This record gives C-alpha cells, structure tokens and sequence, in this order.
C-alpha cells in the first residue's frame, strides 16, 4: 500500500492507540481507540480521514477513552449506495457507541463530522452528555445564500459545495488527484503549509483516491438539501454545548448555536482558517479538555 | 486517438471555408472563413472552438463573408499570459477584422464569445453594423447573487463559474480528462446526444486538454471582475441588437439587454438549454439571416 496501514497508523501514536472495525446496521465502520476515562468520539470531515486527529488524540486520551472514526464513506469503513444525510451517519455512530458498550458519550466533530456531532445532539440527547462544534455549522436555510461569486477582497467561494453535487464527472476528474485537491484546500487554509506534511496529505489523498471513495464524499454534500429539511424540526439543545470558530466561521457559528442552544460556550481559534485539529491541536486540545 | 486538423475540418464543410491565422498586436488568432457578402463575425464560448458553428457557417456563406474565430486563449489561437477580459478580447477581433480590410462589421456570438460580441460593440461602436448575442448576456452586477446552492426543483448551478475562478487546482484535475466535462456539460443540455457526436466532442476535447489550454479558458472566467467594472462603464448599445435565448435563460437574457440597449429583438429557442448552433441550427441561422439581412 501506498501509505501506511490504519492499523500501523494507530500504533505509530502515543499512546495505545488501536484501530478497529465494528458492523453496525449492517454497515462496517472504522475506528481507532485508546486512552482511558470517559468515552470521548472524535468525528472528521472531508477530504480527511480520523487521521485529522492525530495531533490532539494523545493529549485526549490521557483523560478520556477516545474513539476516533471514520464515517461512512470515510476512508476505512464500508461505502454503501445510500445513507448520507447528517442524521443517519449519527445514527451509526450511535449504535458503534452503544455496541461498545457507553450510553453516554462526548462528541467533538469538524467539517462534515461537525454537522454529524450535532445531528448526534439533536437525535439522541439522551446519549449525548456535551457537545463540540469544530468550525463548522449544520446545514440550514442560510446554505442558499452562498454566492458563486465573491467579489475580490471578501472572502473566497466555497466551490466544493457545487461541484460536490454533480453525478459521475467529480469522480471523473478527481479518481488518483485528489492530492491535488487537498493542496489546493490547504493552500488557502494554512498560515504554515509544513503544518500538513506531505505523508499527511497522501494519507488522506489515497482514502478518496479511487472513484467509489471520491464519490461516496460527494454523497455527504448531495445530502445537503436533506439535512438541511431535517434541521427545521430540530429542538434546541439541552446539554452543554462548544463551538470553536476559526477567523473565518467563528461568528456565523456562534450566531447560529446560540439560537440553537441554550447552553452554549464559544472558543475562537485566532490562528486557524479551518482546520483546527490540525491548525492549531494546541488551543483544540485545551478547549475539550476544559468544555469536557 | 487524434482528430481533424483545422484546414482538413474547414476543408469538410460547404462550400468554401479555409483555415488561416492573423497576427494582431503580437497575438496570432486562428479563424475561419468564407463565403460571399458582408463579413459576419461568429465568436464561440468556453470550452468550445470555432467548430462549434459548423452546423450554422454553410447557410451563412450563402449571404455573407463568414469569419469564425478562435478567441484568444481558444483552439489554434495563440495562449498569452493575460488579456482575457471581455474588452482586450474585442479589441483583439477588432484589429482581425479591420485589418482584413472591414471597416464594419455583423458580429454574433456565444457563451463567453456572447460577452465578447458585446464587448466589441460598446468598445467599437463604428465598427459594428449590428450585434446577436446567444445565450450569455455580458458580465454585471447580477453575477454576484448566483447561488453555489439550488433548491432541488430549481434552475441548474452553473459550477463551473466557480470552479474556473480557481489557480492551479482546475489544470490538475481536467488536463486530459476533457472529454468527461464536455460529456457533462451536454448531458446536462442536448435534448438528444447525438446532437453533438463523438468526433466532435472529441475535437473539442483535444483543443482543451492540455494543461495550458485549460490554463487559458479559466482565464475568461477570472476576468469577471474586471468584466463587471468594465461594464457599468458601458453606455447603452444603441446599433440593433439580436439576443437568441435558450428555453431557461430568455427571460433573463431579455431583461438584461433591454436595460443594456436601446434597439432589441428577442428569438426564443425553445427546444435548447444553452448551445443554441448545436442545438437549434436551423433557428439560430434563420433568426441571424432575418436581422442582419
């Protein structure tokens, strides 16, 4: 293989740290574990794999028992025709936690992993004793503001969240490029592109390299219509809740969980565009540690 | 594998059209031409050529000089570092034409040629006879409430104004893989595929493919700022103007010329979504034959 193994992966951290599979409503999820304490599930999002985590998982496995996986359609776990939408990928999450064993867990999620931690807030308070939002938002109605077009100093497009939509061509032009376009997220993301290693970045690359692992990412967008009907519905949050916000997010974040929460704490990660697991594991590590 | 070559693709068509090139100001533009009477000036969009008008040029040639051209950036036309806005393009096609011995001239085009038509009859007024534009009416201030997002029953996202605004990423994932966006791009337009075949796809496919060729048509697409400056500098155009619109974007495209000029006639075409010569040939070359008479 062109990378390591998750399973040499797993090993090469401090400390314990184990990969893992588990079937779960008839799909095989991937996990790696460790640490000892309260159990603590760490959620990524696209292009990355639970390999996001790898620089705050030590620190937070010396006071939880961490669980980092991989969605489905993520890396190691299976890639089914369907199921993508927010809900259901917090539904599986749900029954690996349970199978395991906690009917309560801390959830920390980013990105994609991010709408997956709340989804999991909002479906299953019962299991649910804190929740942390890493930068980004569940879908809503605001979805339909974003422009194709920024003009020059305002911001930059998302333009993932178009092309992502499209049936077969994203696979088409990505299949064996997606380094590429994991260069090309990191060049207008990190303050310091040494930050993500070229291994790091060919370890996420070959996750979603092959035309099913491009396309079951995009699945995670084309849900966006989906999720963003099943978030009309949702009631507010009762448990404790954190947003950590980079520069670019923090305020469309905390406006939207304060409306959505009652018991919320916001955290701004000063130095980080939107990658904060990996942009600053520093402040990330420290905010859960004390929200938790 | 390879395809045509220009001189053997204007060689095929009836009756009379031969490849050639001009320089002007130190770019070398490809076009097309032939047939007999006033010179008609035919710009093609992104990612197609000059080919694009085979199915139109031979009924043309019947009642005009037919001038198809590569835009820069385009095809077999030179691929310079900058110069990819509207209005440097225009200026382009209106040293071609002039120095072929124009001083005015019919001038249509479409998509990103649609813009360029414009351009050069708000830059050059004296030198245009009258205009049709296809589709794509010119950059302005409206481009920047397009949504990344549409409602599930709502019109199509044009993705790819967003994707070719980016650097590096849009050579990286296309060069070679051309095919595959033009198969998207009718998949998401002609009624019936074999509207546009293989061979044609293909043609088009080749003149992209490479990275450089990509390179130079997101560079039109990067413009769009400078495009929408440009513009809400423009006065009204007040020359006849022709807008030919797809079944989606008439409306649009109508409202947008009649705030844009002054003497507007509106041809609907109402079997096509965007490729109008491809799509509707007969109606497109009746509606041009009409108003440039």
């Amino acid at each position: 293989g062109p990378v390591p193994s998750d399973r040499e992966l797993a090993r090469s951290l401090p400390g314990g740290f184990r990969s893992r599979h588990a079937r779960v409503g008839g799909v095989r999820l991937h996990y790696v574990s460790g640490g000892h304490g309260e159990p603590l599930l760490l959620v990524p999002g696209w292009p990355q794999t639970w390999w996001a985590y790898r620089k705050v998982m030590p620190q937070l496995a010396r006071r939880y028992h961490v669980i980092a996986v991989d969605l489905r359609g993520m890396g190691g776990s299976d890639k089914p025709a369907g199921g993508y939408d927010k809900k259901t990928m917090a539904a599986d999450l749900h029954a690996l936690v349970r199978g395991l064993g906690h009917r309560q867990v801390n959830v920390a999620g980013h990105d994609i992993g991010s709408m997956v931690a709340f989804a999991f807030a909002a479906n299953h308070p019962e299991a649910t004793r804190k929740v942390a939002l890493l930068d980004t938002p569940h879908p809503d109605q605001s979805e339909y503001e974003m422009r194709i077009l920024c003009r020059p100093g305002t911001g930059t497009t998302l333009w993932w969240w178009a092309f992502n939509q499209l049936q077969a061509l994203p696979e088409q032009l990505m299949h064996g490029r997606m380094r590429h376009v994991i260069d090309w997220l990191y060049a207008n993301s990190l303050a310091d592109q040494s930050l993500v290693g070229d291994l790091d970045r060919d370890i996420y690359a070959n996750a979603y390299n092959s035309p099913q692992a491009v396309r079951a990412g995009t699945r995670w967008y084309q849900a966006c219509h989906q999720d963003i009907t099943d978030q009309a519905g949702y009631g507010k949050l009762t448990m404790p809740v954190l947003g950590i916000g980079g520069n670019f997010t923090f305020e469309d974040l905390r406006n939207k969980l304060t409306a959505q929460a009652t018991d919320v704490h916001m955290v701004r990660a000063s130095k980080s565009v939107h990658y904060l697991p990996e942009e600053e594991p520093d402040v990330v590590a420290g905010a859960l540690l004390d929200f938790f």
